């Protein structure tokens, strides 16, 4: 039961990583470099950083106990990008796009 959950969750993740998904999912690929970036305030703004590498690793090492937790992680990605960025910027645009993909596949988890 939860493994069938955790089997599907890692699918969902996979068509996240899809190609046909690339033109908006990219920025959440790996954790957000804030030196690379310049975001000298992200770490003050954002207490828990979060990327989709991260919950492949976190899957990979069975740290989701259910796919709640594993949706909470995905959630917290997008609500992070929403927190520090304007609302009308492109990668908050692109945020919402991806969490199109992830909210559907998510909802529709036996
Ligand atoms: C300069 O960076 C910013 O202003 C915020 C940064 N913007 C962006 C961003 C992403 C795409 C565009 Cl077109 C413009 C800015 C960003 C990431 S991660 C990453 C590899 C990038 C390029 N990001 C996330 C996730 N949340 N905020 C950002
Ligand atoms: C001149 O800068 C602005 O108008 C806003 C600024 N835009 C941006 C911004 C980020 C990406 C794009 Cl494509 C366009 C503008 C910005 C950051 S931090 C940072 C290093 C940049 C380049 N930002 C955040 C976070 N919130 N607002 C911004």
């Amino acid at each position: 039961k939860v493994s069938e959950q955790l089997k599907c969750c890692s699918g969902i993740l996979k068509e996240m990583f899809a190609k046909k998904h690339a033109a908006y999912a990219w920025p959440f690929y790996k954790p957000v470099d804030v030196e690379a970036l310049g975001l000298h305030d992200y770490c003050d703004i954002i207490k828990h950083p979060m990327d989709m590498s991260t919950i492949k690793s976190k899957l990979e090492a069975r740290e989701y106990r259910d796919a709640q937790e594993f949706g909470a992680d995905v959630r917290l990605m997008f609500s992070n990008c929403y927190k520090y960025n304007p609302p009308d910027h492109e990668v908050v645009a692109m945020a919402r796009k991806l969490q199109d993909v992830f909210e559907m596949r998510f909802a529709k988890m036996p």
